[PDB]
This record gives C-alpha cells, sequence and structure tokens, in this order.
C-alpha cells in the first residue's frame, strides 16, 4: 500500500520533503504515513495509502513526474509477502542444462553467519559429487559460497530442492554461480563414437589445442589451450549448441575440476598420459 519516491533534492530538509510528498500524494487518495529516510542522494520518501487503488493510481500517474524541481523514481513499496515471492518463486521450466547462464557451480546466498562448510557438505551432497565449496565472506563475515559440483544436473537438481529452504535462520537463495575463466574447457554429453581426431579439429578453431582428454564412459571431455581467452570463446561459442552430433553442455574447468576428472579416468582404467608432458618430464631429468 506504499510507494517508494526516489531522487529528491539534497537541499531540502527532511520536513519539507515530508511535508511536501503528504501534499503531492494525498491527491490520489487518503495518505496514511510519510517517511523520510536519509540521507544526501540517498534519501527517499514512503507514501503509505489506505487503499491499494490509490496506491496503484499514483503508481500509473507518477512516471515522469516532477516534483521539487526533481524527476523522481516512484516504484511500488514490496511488502514482505510480496518480495518472498519475487525472491523465491518456482524457477522457469526454460532453465534446464542447456541455459545460457548454466554452469556446474552453485551459488549458495543469504548464509547465515555461523555457516560452516560441513552444513553445505550435509545438505548439497546429495544431489551430486562436489568437486569444491568456497564460502565466502561479504564485508566481513560469511554471507554466500560457491560450491561446485561435477556436472550440470546437480546443480539443477539443488536448486529444485533446496532453493528458499531454511539454513538456520536465513532462506537459502540458490542459482546458477558464474564460474571463474580457465584456459580448460569442459564437455559434457558426448555420444562414445564421437572421435579425438573430430574434438581436436573443432576446437581448434578457437585456438591450438593442447590436447583434448576424452572421458568415453562418461562422455565427457577436457579441451585444453594454452589462453584463457581461446577457452573463453570457445565456451561462449559453443553454449547454445551441437557437438557431434548432439546438444552439448559446457563449462570452464579450473584445477580442481581437472584434477576430479583425471582421478576418475584413473579409477576407470582409462590412459591420460600425454605425449608433450612426458618429453617435459624428460626435459627436467637433464
Amino acid at each position: 500500500f506504499g510507494i517508494k519516491v526516489q531522487n529528491l533534492p539534497v537541499r531540502s530538509t527532511d520536513t519539507s520533503l515530508k511535508d511536501g510528498l503528504f501534499h503531492e500524494f494525498k491527491k490520489f487518495g487518503k495518505v496514511t504515513s510519510v517517511q523520510i529516510h536519509g540521507t544526501s542522494e540517498e534519501r527517499y520518501g514512503l507514501v503509505f495509502f489506505r487503499q491499494q487503488e490509490d496506491q496503484e493510481k499514483a503508481l500509473t500517474a507518477s512516471k515522469g513526474k516532477l516534483f521539487f524541481g526533481m524527476q523522481i523514481e516512484v516504484t511500488a513499496w514490496i511488502g514482505p509477502e510480496t518480495e518472498s515471492e519475487n525472491e523465491f518463486r518456482p524457477l522457469d521450466e526454460r532453465i534446464d542444462e542447456f541455459h545460457p547462464k548454466a554452469t556446474r557451480t552453485l551459488f549458495i546466498g543469504n548464509l547465515e553467519k555461523t555457516t560452516t562448510y560441513h552444513d553445505l557438505r550435509n545438505i548439497f551432497q546429495r544431489f551430486g559429487e562436489i568437486v569444491d565449496i568456497d564460502i565466502k565472506k561479504v564485508n566481513g563475515v560469511p554471507q554466500y559460497a560457491f560450491l561446485q559440483y561435477c556436472d550440470i544436473a546437480s546443480v539443477c537438481k539443488a536448486i529444485k530442492k533446496m532453493d528458499g529452504e531454511y539454513l538456520g535462520n536465513n532462506r537459502l537463495k540458490l542459482g546458477f554461480g558464474k564460474s571463474m575463466p580457465t584456459n580448460c574447457v569442459w564437455l559434457d554429453g558426448l555420444s562414445s563414437n564421437v572421435s579425438d581426431q573430430y574434438l581436436t579439429r573443432h576446437f581448434c578453431r578457437y585456438g591450438p589445442v593442447v590436447k583434448v582428454v576424452f572421458d568415453r564412459l562418461k562422455g565427457m571431455a577436457l579441451v585444453l589451450y594454452n589462453e584463457i581467452e581461446y577457452a573463453q570463446a570457445a565456451v561462449k561459442e559453443t553454449k547454445g549448441r551441437k557437438i557431434g552430433g548432439n546438444k552439448i553442455k559446457v563449462d570452464f574447468a579450473n584445477r580442481e575440476s581437472q584434477l576430479a576428472f583425471y582421478h576418475c579416468m584413473e579409477k576407470s582404467g582409462q590412459d591420460i598420459r600425454d605425449f608433450y608432458e612426458m618429453l617435459a618430464e624428460r626435459r627436467e631429468e637433464r
């Protein structure tokens, strides 16, 4: 039932603005209260209406409205339930593994101060193999975390099940986290008939491919470059597309992700030894 009025003149006193806002907005209907919350240019007014019909009239009619010489910006003041709906409504079904924002990284926002790595593993290990978890502090205290899984499906499942669920006193705000750019591309969804020849030749369009590491039991591959920029181009240009001849999932792979990938191939008996790498080891021993 309130509106929020921004871009008020800094030379006016709080009282002047309070009285002015009241006088201006009472024209739309009965006004319940007017509050000024400073200061300077973050200074804004709240005008509360008895009837929501009046609030709507005032919002609709005050687009590009001049007030005390200023083109004020006036928006609905969001009540707690509407905001909860805003901040927690069911995710759009368009959001799946192939969405341009989808990554292997779960953003976990709204953490409480006391949040521990053990808590996060306890809730989020159910949705997939965790590669790493990084809790970050905002202004000094834990506020959010990046939790990286081995694939994208796991992030989607975690979001679906846990978004808006409480952890301690706080509702989790889950989403796709951006992944830090690296020089290594990760691909998922490759048929076992895809050849290394094809992958190397295809990804060479983005720059010289240092090597490809194809886990053919899992249908995943690393495509490694010597430049972060090439991997960035490969990721960006591959995101929408088919890599022969299936819609592919694609992300960056950081060091921890690569290590997990290699271990997994070793455990399954797939060779990860590389030509140029052995040559290097030969070089050192000389």
